[PDB]
Parts: C-alpha cells; structure tokens; sequence
C-alpha cells in the first residue's frame, strides 16, 4: 500500500491510523531518492502539496507513485484533508487524474470522512461537526475558503471528469450493493465517486467494496478501515518500541502543556536547564552539555536538556535577547549536541517542541521513519530507516502531564 500524501500532518496522521489497525508503516518526508530496503505493510510519502503551483504538485505526486510503485506498492492511496481543501485549481482533482491517467484507471473513489471525528457526508454534502463545511470556519479559511459543501460540485470544479455519489440508503445494503453503484456511476460517465458516511460502519463498507481498487483517494477514515480489513482486525498493541539503550530527553516548547510536562519531569530525572545568555556567548557550552549527559545516562529516567521556560519568562528573553537570535542559540545548541550524543552512542531521542523536533532530525539527517507503538494520541515511537535510532517527537500540545517518563516506561 502507497499512500500519498498532500501535507505533513495528514501524512503522520494516516500512518498513525494505518499502524493503529494492524499495517507496518514506514512515513518518508518527501520523495526518496535511494531504495527502501526495509518490507512492509504501508509506506506514506509526506509533501507539501496542498496549495502549492498545481503543475509541482502534479509532478511531485507522480514521481511520489513512482517511488513507491518501484518499492513494491500495488495500491495506491492519495490523501488529502478532512474539509477537502482546495480549490477551483485546488490540486486534489488535477493530481487525482494524473495518477488515473499514469495508472491506466478511469474509476476512484472521493471521501473525506471519519464519522466519529466529526466528519460526516450525506447526500455528497460533508458536515464539520454539527454544521454543513459552507457553515463552519472553513468558509473563511485563510488559504482555501470553502463555501460550498458538495462534494461533486467541489471536485467538479478541479476535475477534468465527473463526479457522482453512492447515497447512504445504498451504502447501508452492503459492499455487493456499492460495486453495483460503482458499475452502475461508471456506466453513466462518471470518474470519481462520492461515498456518503453518516456513521463510521459506513467506511467499513466501503473498505471492503474497494478492496481491489488500483487507486483510491479520501482522508484518513478509509484508510483507516483499509487497514483493518487488510490486517484482519488486529491493532498497534504489537508495534514496535525502542530496544534497551541510552537516552536523551531535549525540551525546547515553551508551551502551556510541555512546561508542567518538564515541571513534572526535572522531579523524576537529571535535568539541565538550557541558559539562552550561555547558548549564544559560550563556546564551550555544548561540550559542557554533552560531557553532563553522557555523565548521567546511566540513572532510571534519561538526563534531560531544556530550554522549556514559562510562556511569560520566555517573552521577557524574547525582549532582551531577540526573537530570532535567541531561536537559533537553542536550535543550535540541541542540533549540534544531538549530533555529538549519537556519534557517542545514544540510541533514543525524546523530543518536545515542533522546532526543536525538526532541527533534531535534520541535524541527525534522517529522511523517513518506521512508526511504532502510540505513547500518546500524535506522538508514535519512531526509528529511523537509514539505523536503528528511535525518536519520540512531541509537539507543544501533546502528551499528558507524565508524558516524559511515560514515553520510557512502555519499554523498560
């Protein structure tokens, strides 16, 4: 299975859900360009094509498919988001009939939707919780306004084909019954089909009608239900954890959530308040920071470095230090610390804060990962394909309290 998606957070959001239901998933970060030579279930290719020029967006879709056809993947899966985000150019439809065309297919289905988390169609409408998406703040949204909230007049508008709908009163007959819609839509002209799904068994259905589609397109719901289908129910109870070695916790997020996670944390382990003043006039900082972790890797909970800091504390450097000179003071202290920690031996990274989380890996030059077992709703284990490192990237929001020691506890 190759997914493709249009940006990173849905990416990591459906391999979550591809892992969560049984399916070894490895999520690369752009197309590769050298061969994976790892087997598995599911591979997701994260881009940043939502709305960016639609002739990029085309060739980078397309030479995502090829990667992936060229890896071992027979079936593919173009993700885009829950509120169909796009266009009357909006990417979703062109990149939909490239992949058709380069595929030899001229039938696919179109759903965005996963009932439980508030996205529902009927009647080829999609509703944002309770209202209609013309109705919720998509209408007004910054990039890509939706003011319209059907579906077949949405991809319609991008598409060089037509759009029909399997209704609800149909879906709710059975798989049998939607392939006798599909033949029945495909007969008439049509090249993509909306599926209705007011409820969640509604994607269940339509996993299994789609079972030998060549292409299919949705949000992450269907791929969701495809998983599950394909793994025969199972669930991410087996998915990997990091193996016994040395590890690192680097807080950088001055966010609500990570500085109780770090003010419960510092309680637990070795901690080591990362000084802004010292990041930027200290030279010898980094070797101060390197000699001390390694000096107290050995405790229960692994030694942690931050920079976390009260949102009030933080705007005060922010004012004194600059915005931007006191950002790259700490991105660089974690990126050239993390690189000196692994060539040392460390094998697991925790991570807090989006930026301190993308500088770590790019530092470490990793350019995909497996996904592993969920510490918390967002943040899986991870390791990556190029050696057997971990890391566990936690965004600002994420996490319970507890989070730190947690992320070590499922594997010790």
């Amino acid at each position: 299975l190759g997914v493709i998606a249009d940006d990173f957070t849905g990416a990591s959001d459906i391999a979550s859900f591809l892992v969560e239901n049984g399916l070894s998933t490895v999520q690369m970060n752009g197309v590769p360009t050298q061969s994976l030579n790892s087997k598995v279930d599911a591979i997701v290719i994260s881009l940043k094509s939502r709305s960016n020029p639609v002739n990029e967006a085309i060739e980078q879709s397309l030479r995502a498919y090829q990667w992936l056809k060229e890896n071992g993947c027979t079936q593919f899966y173009f993700k885009y988001c829950s509120t169909f985000d796009s266009t009357a150019k909006g990417n979703i439809g062109p990149v939909t009939d490239a992949l058709l065309d380069e595929l030899n297919e001229d039938f696919t289905v179109i759903t965005p939707a996963l009932p439980v988390n508030g996205r529902t169609i009927f009647n080829g409408y999609l509703f944002v919780g309770d209202v209609l998406l013309s109705e919720s703040g998509m209408k007004n949204h910054p990039i890509t306004p939706m003011v319209d909230a059907n579906l077949m007049r949405l991809m319609d508008a991008q598409a060089k084909g037509k759009t029909g709908l399997v209704a609800y009163a149909d879906v709710i007959k059975g798989a049998s019954r939607v392939q006798e819609c599909f033949a029945e839509l495909k007969a008439q002209g049509y090249r993509y089909a909306v599926v209705d799904a007011v409820d969640n068994s509604q994607l269940e259905v339509l996993a299994e009608a789609v079972a030998d589609f060549k292409l299919v397109t949705g949000g992450s719901g269907l791929g969701a239900y495809m998983a599950a289908r394909l793994s025969g129910g199972k669930k991410g109870t087996n998915a990997f954890t990091p193996t016994k070695g040395k590890t690192v916790v680097l807080s950088g997020s001055c966010s609500v959530m990570t500085n109780k996670q770090v003010e419960k944390y510092r309680e637990k382990a070795p901690h080591f308040q990362l000084d802004v003043e010292q990041a930027i006039h200290n030279e010898n900082y980094i070797e101060q920071l390197y000699q001390w972790v390694i000096a107290n890797l050995d405790s229960e909970f692994a030694p942690m470095v931050y920079a976390t800091v009260p949102p009030d504390a933080l705007k005060a450097i922010q004012h004194q230090f600059g915005v931007d000179q006191a950002s790259h003071a700490i991105e660089n202290t974690f990126a050239k610390l993390a690189a000196k920690l692994k060539q040392y031996g460390v094998t697991n990274f925790i991570t807090a804060g989006g930026e301190t989380s993308s500088i770590v890996v790019q530092e470490l030059g990793f350019t995909g990962f497996h996904i592993g077992k969920q510490i918390a709703p967002g943040v899986p284990w991870l390791k990556a394909v190029e050696e057997d490192i971990f890391l566990a990237l936690k965004s600002g929001n994420f996490g319970k309290e507890d989070f730190f020691e947690y992320a070590q506890g499922m594997f010790l």
